[PDB]
């Protein structure tokens, strides 16, 4: 006949799993937390990108301003 | 103590109650796979960008032999 | 008596923990190939902040050069 | 069929095997962890830059007042 004592062993190894699924699940709320930090980041990043055509937009200018200038 | 029918229903609703925290690893670790992907994308637009600041210190080279140009012509 | 049959629902409920985790296990492995991906870009994106500051640089002399021109 | 000792011991060794994929999949998500400080810092590094772009975009719009003085003169 089959005793408490003797289920100890799968018990422990139960107990062991979710003392190691509790540390990932710890884990992965803290991986999602940063890829927000992450996102917010990389989004301002792109805006910023406005600025690169603009000042791309006005070199043109520049340059055509500058060959006026050359001519003269 | 014989082992009983509970002591099992007892291992049961354990692993039962593990599998609700493994259900919210599942859903975030996917979560972040698609979060990731988006991600990417959108580091990619950045970086198509980058060397769109190769040109511009090109034409600002070109601005400045220009610029000495003009000097030297006085 | 206990009998083979009384352990089903526990021998089921470790064989759905195992198929979740094995999901889990896909997907972490996936993380980890974006990861990579995304740390090979942004080192790259971080390189070219080398043309940001000579173009720095050289509108700084521009600015100069520049003053000389109203200058004359 | 009675319930003996190896049905259990068949479970103990079922769980324990799933324990080597909790224990990759934990030393992963550690690892993402830190590599996803790491890329923080590398994004606010970008960050900083970029607004030496709009440093830029401004000495850039002076550049170009200048320009049209300098045509405006004559």
């Amino acid at each position: 006949p089959l005793q408490q004592g003797d289920l100890n062993a799968l018990v422990t190894s139960v107990q062991s799993l979710a003392l190691n699924v509790n540390e990932i699940l710890n884990t992965v709320r803290n991986l999602d937390s940063r890829m927000n930090q992450l996102e917010t980041k990389v989004d301002r990043i792109l805006s910023s990108q406005s600025l690169i055509q603009t000042i791309k937009n006005d070199i043109v200018g520049l340059k055509a301003g500058m060959a006026t200038l050359e001519g003269m």
